[PDB]
């Protein structure tokens, strides 16, 4: 896999400007989206698959999808973000089964 990087972004009228999922059933924390002009996306650092490692210095590794996200909204304007393109598993993520016809 790529190394994790560190990745710093400035809120503004739409926060970081992405979201996320996972941090439930034993699933990491992954970008699901990138808003379109957004601070995220006018960076060019993040995407579609990064898992988030850890958020001005909270480790999210292993952390549930509301400490994930009580870090990243609670966090001031200025957020130091370190990710991991992590794309096989969140492919993996994008495909599971939550409902059956039985």
């Amino acid at each position: 896999s790529m190394e994790p990087r560190k990745v710093v972004l400035h809120k503004g009228s739409t926060g970081l400007g992405f979201n996320i999922v996972g941090g439930e059933d034993g699933e990491g924390i992954f970008v699901s989206f990138i808003l379109a002009g957004g601070p995220a996306d006018l960076s060019g650092e993040l995407q579609r698959g990064d898992q988030i490692l850890s958020v001005n210095g909270i480790d999210l590794r292993g952390a549930s999808h509301e400490q994930a996200a009580a870090a990243l909204k609670g966090a001031g304007q200025t957020v130091t973000i370190i990710a991991q393109y992590q794309p096989e598993d969140y492919a993996r993520f994008e495909a599971k089964i939550h409902e059956t016809s039985v």
